[PDB]
């Protein structure tokens, strides 16, 4: 996240880490067994880390829990980003308290111009690097389909929806993915693709989830 701020510790409980013997992307639980992330996040050996702040620090409201299965969306292109979601079962069903909670899957889109909340430990730089340990937040509104377009000539999809700030300087970045976008207090959106970080005209792309509740609902219902 690039020109957010420090969230503080626990104020958003349904984040969750991916850990392969570091940070790779973020997720979103929602439920005590599921979590939520972008498809092209898939690794083998998940680790789930919940109510996590400071990811290099343990400061005891944490809950390590192995991903028992991964299902990538059926039609999933690696190539185009297209339909970036896949769903995550824990092991063991995580402990809710008020420092791990679930976030709720929308009953409806929501319109360009909605404030959402963007968080994750990515890069913090437009252009450089730099990586938090600490949980960074960013309010951004979700960006008109035309102007998303504009930015993307080809490559935005019905499944899509650009969220950020069209001026530049602030924005998701490379860590960031995966992550949760919440509007109106429901998941609207999970961390995708972009080009560079808060470039002008360039803003953020995210999988538009209130294209796939059925299939989410239907999913978690099977497995
Ligand atoms: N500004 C952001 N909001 C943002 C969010 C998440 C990021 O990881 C990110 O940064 C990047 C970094 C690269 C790269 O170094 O190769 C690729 C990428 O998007 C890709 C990667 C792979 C394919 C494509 C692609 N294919 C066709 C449309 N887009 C884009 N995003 C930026
Ligand atoms: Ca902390
Ligand atoms: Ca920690």
């Amino acid at each position: 996240i690039v020109g957010g701020y420090t969230c503080g510790a626990n104020t958003v409980p349904y984040q969750v880490s991916l850990n392969s013997g570091y940070h790779f992307c973020g997720g979103s639980l929602i439920n005590s067994q599921w979590v939520v992330s972008a498809a092209h996040c898939y690794k083998s050996g998940i680790q789930v880390r919940l109510g996590e702040d400071n990811i290099n620090v343990v400061e005891g409201n944490e809950q390590f829990i192995s991903a028992s299965k991964s299902i990538v969306h059926p039609s999933y292109n690696s190539n185009t980003l297209n339909n970036d979601i896949m769903l995550i079962k824990l092991k063991s069903a995580a402990s809710l308290n008020s420092r791990v909670a679930s976030i709720s899957l929308p009953t409806s889109c929501a319109s360009a111009g909605t404030q959402c909340l963007i968080s994750g430990w990515g890069n913090t730089k437009s252009s450089g690097t730099s990586y938090p340990d600490v949980l960074k937040c960013l309010k951004a509104p979700i960006l008109s389909d035309s102007s998303c377009k504009s930015a993307y000539p080809g490559q935005i999809t019905s499944n899509m929806f650009c969220a950020g700030y069209l001026e530049g300087g602030k924005d998701s970045c490379q860590g960031d993915s995966g992550g949760p976008v919440v509007c109106s207090g429901k998941l609207q959106g999970i961390v995708s693709w972009g080009s560079g970080c808060a470039q002008k005209n360039k803003p953020g792309v995210y999988t538009k989830v209130c294209n796939y509740v059925s299939w989410i609902k239907q999913t978690i219902a099977s497995n």
